[PDB]
């Protein structure tokens, strides 16, 4: 899986077609544990605690159906203590330390991952 870290914060919806606009691909989609290091050994000298990934909290009220912004099916998740239910907002952020994944709001600035 190509992999490419964007440093610019931007929204959830910016990096996602920031990543469509500049380089023709989307928000990163894991489906593995190797593809997650290596996403956080790309993350490992940010300073920003999180970067955003192609994941979506997606249901109508409390379905709650995670789905990736590129459309892959979701089969791995490699979720943080205490997550990832009753917080954050509907969009996925990639801890940068230890490459646990959070629930932050979209409308937060963070660092991305775009694929291509
Ligand atoms: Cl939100």
């Amino acid at each position: 899986c190509r992999y490419l870290l964007v440093r610019s914060l931007q929204t959830f919806s910016q990096a996602w077609f920031t990543c469509r606009r500049c380089y023709r691909g989307n928000l990163v989609s894991i489906h593995n544990f190797n593809i997650n290091y290596r996403i956080q050994c790309s993350v490992s000298a940010l300073n920003q605690g999180q970067v955003w990934i192609g994941g979506r909290i997606t249901g109508s009220g409390r379905c709650r159906r995670f789905q990736w912004v590129d459309g892959s099916r979701w089969n791995f998740a490699y979720w943080a203590a205490h997550q990832p239910w009753s917080r954050g907002g509907h969009c996925v952020a990639l801890c940068t330390r230890g490459g646990h994944w959070r629930r932050a709001h979209c409308l937060r600035r963070l660092p991305f991952i775009c694929s291509y």
